């Protein structure tokens, strides 16, 4: 089966063959042969700039983005929130369950963030300390403006937090030059590695003023920086040494394919090639192809009476493909992923299946 | 060629890691029913013989899932007696601190068995109490604690009871009912021979079924997480570990072939008592008498010559392809040897043999 799913995604054979391996978590084997590269690499993929810093966390991604919202503010921090779609939600649920102050900026799951409403928002008051947006909705496959309202965090001096969990790795990006302070993603998307724990690549001088923020000791983003920084790469806890060793050959298998810019542009590719596709069949995209993410896409439903996605599901996966359900509140929609182990002739088999899948026809 | 004598991550079978050679979707139910599913009743069957329990499932180290019952497990006027005496006893002490978690701390020091009588009095002193915590192997020392007496402690007094059996569910035989164990957190990567990536919490149903909003973590709310999995036949909220869940899968299945945890047990504590045994016999002493020892791993003093280094000990000894962990005890300076994962009598008279020619100071 081809996963054309956001991630966990269809990894590549040598991704998996580096997992055959056990690790002792207290030799320098692992800590410095394997997670301070991690680190390091991490770092220069993120940014050409100095003064930048990687944290890695043990479970699933929105852990790493609970573990920002309560290290990287203080008692005294309010957090202005973005929210266009299901993980710009988890992140102003995560704020209330918390305690945390906050100011919830929602516009909408099929509409671009207004730059100038977060500018207003910014102006009028001044107690807003950070500013928290989601890169790539994958709810949607909608993409935000980052680059401006990375302007507008720089403008107003507040601190910048990006949840490119779907983004990073697969869209050219320079988190310094985009003032993000904060950049937060997944082990098994872009990267192509697989589940197990996520990371935050930050600014240094911004993550080492929290310490004693977080009210959560699993999830103290401070206190497991600076584990690794003073006991070279060193987890404080338990680490999914597998899932890591999976993820330094991933990181591998990126920078050999031609790094961010050369994997950004086959997914593009990818993408294109299957929109064309689809079309073709007679569906169409939810969102116009200007706010477009470059690893997932969403579709409406078939309106055929007799369309059911269990069954279109179903049917494609039996023919060895896999998609994704659509999570849409205000449109019924299905989604097909084009990460991980996808090339030219995957869309073409998957265009094949589809036409085939299509019973209702 | 390293044996991996540590508490855990430890040496797993071929065959448990080539299971994790599989990409899984989370929203199939391929993976959800027939993998996750699966997992969590066998989990259930294997802590007790009774009805009223149930599995869940969390992604992290075994800590998150700790921090899951401090977190879930209490409501607002709840107390926990935490009973302290190592590193992870501490730890929850440590955590119950940090979350501002009403608590009292019992702390009878790394190197003495809890007092069940001293316990029975903080109850009797301290009514506010609804919970008791404790560890059941202290990986600390290899230190074992009574956890039968005080489940009886806490059924007299009507108090929950949580017990960390990260170290010795899988390797030590328990019926978590009739020890009147509420909450049974443990580890996917020692006894039961996992791989690291997530940890899980059998629990009594009737209890975890009142922690609705609880917790002030989305992450670590058991209850929620519980919940999903029941409503949605084994699906995890979040992204889960997939492939280590199926090598977890895998490593439920060679338990079971092996014989099943009294198997797995007769093996650890013969591995055990024939390494404090031969260690003996080379010089070494142990921390803590026979009488407290846990068959899963042990403490040994380090040897006093002014020019052994655990580095160099340590080093030599992987040389020969054996390694082994170093101690943290706060008043001795030790260090430990494991003695489970795929460890069996052949590799404890091998590591013996290692020990003898790394012994460089003497
Ligand atoms: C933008 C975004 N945030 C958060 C998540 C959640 O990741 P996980 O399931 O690994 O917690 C996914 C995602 O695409
Ligand atoms: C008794 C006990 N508790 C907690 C832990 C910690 O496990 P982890 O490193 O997987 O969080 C280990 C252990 O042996």
């Amino acid at each position: 089966y081809l996963l054309l799913t956001p991630g966990p995604l269809t990894t590549s054979r040598t991704v998996k063959e580096a997992m055959l391996f056990d690790s002792c978590t207290w030799d320098d084997d692992y800590n410095i042969g394997v997670v301070e590269q991690i680190r390091q690499q991490l770092t220069a993929l993120a940014t050409a700039s100095e003064g930048y810093t990687s944290v890695l966390l043990q479970g699933s991604g929105s852990y790493a983005v609970e573990a920002v919202l309560g290290s990287a503010l203080g008692p005294q921090d309010k957090v202005l929130i973005v929210s266009n779609g299901a993980y710009g939600a988890r992140m102003v649920e995560m704020a209330g369950l918390m305690g945390i102050a906050h100011h919830a900026y929602d516009c909408g799951e099929v509409a671009r963030p207004d730059v100038q409403a977060i500018d207003a928002i910014l102006n009028a008051d001044p107690t807003i300390s950070h500013i928290a947006m989601v890169h790539s909705e994958t709810t949607t496959g909608m993409l935000n403006p980052i680059d401006e309202v990375g302007a507008l965090a720089h403008r107003y001096g507040k601190t910048y937090i990006v949840d490119a969990m779907s983004s990073f790795g697969g869209i050219p990006m320079d988190i310094a030059a985009l003032h993000i302070d904060y950049l937060i993603s997944s082990a098994n998307k872009c990267i192509q590695g697989v589940p197990g724990f996520a990371f935050v690549i930050a600014r240094e001088q911004k993550l080492a003023a929290c310490k004693g923020h977080s009210r959560s000791l699993s999830l103290d983003l401070y206190a497991q920086w600076r584990c690794m920084e003073d006991n070279h790469g060193k987890w404080r806890f338990t680490s999914p040494t597998h899932t890591v060793l999976a993820f330094a050959q991933a990181l591998k298998e990126l920078a050999k394919e031609g790094g961010v810019a050369a994997r950004h542009q086959r997914y593009q590719q990818n993408q294109r090639s299957l929109v064309a596709g689809m079309r073709a069949l007679g569906f169409n995209t939810l969102l116009d192809d200007e706010l477009h993410s470059p690893i997932i896409t969403a579709f409406y439903s078939p309106e055929d009476p007799q369309y059911r996605f269990s069954e279109f599901y179903r049917r494609l996966k039996e023919q060895g493909f896999v998609i994704y359900p659509g999570k849409v509140s205000q449109s019924d929609c299905f989604r097909i992923g084009n990460i991980g182990e996808v090339y030219a002739a995957d869309i073409t088999a998957l265009l094949t299946a589809i036409r085939t899948a299509m019973y209702w026809t």
